[PDB]
């Protein structure tokens, strides 16, 4: 499944070979018009996603005081 | 500011030329114990870091169909 975050930026959420994967990352157009997954992206398992959710009020007093 | 989501993984919060960045991402560990960014990771800005948050919900879903 594929979730939309900005202009060519996805999070992609797949069982890859037997592993849930929530993968966060930049796309590219190639000249097909195909979109395909560039390098800068992490792909995080489900207790990685789970502590980043978790860290959220933390990451966002950051965002809003710096 | 660093907010750690697994063993070598964090989401760091910094201002850079006034601009804020939620960036996630692998880091390495140097020879001096210092931890390093890795390449495989995402630099989003706060409107994207807000549309990822906002798609929780529904990337959740997907994570607990598959």
């Amino acid at each position: 499944a594929m979730f939309q975050i900005g202009k060519m930026r996805y999070v992609s959420v797949r069982d890859f070979k037997g592993k849930v994967l929530i993968d966060i990352r930049e796309y590219w157009m190639d000249p097909e018009g195909e979109m395909k997954p560039g390098r800068k992206g992490i792909s995080l398992n489900p207790e990685q996603w789970s502590q980043l959710k978790e860290q959220i009020s933390d990451i966002d007093d950051a965002v809003r005081k710096l």
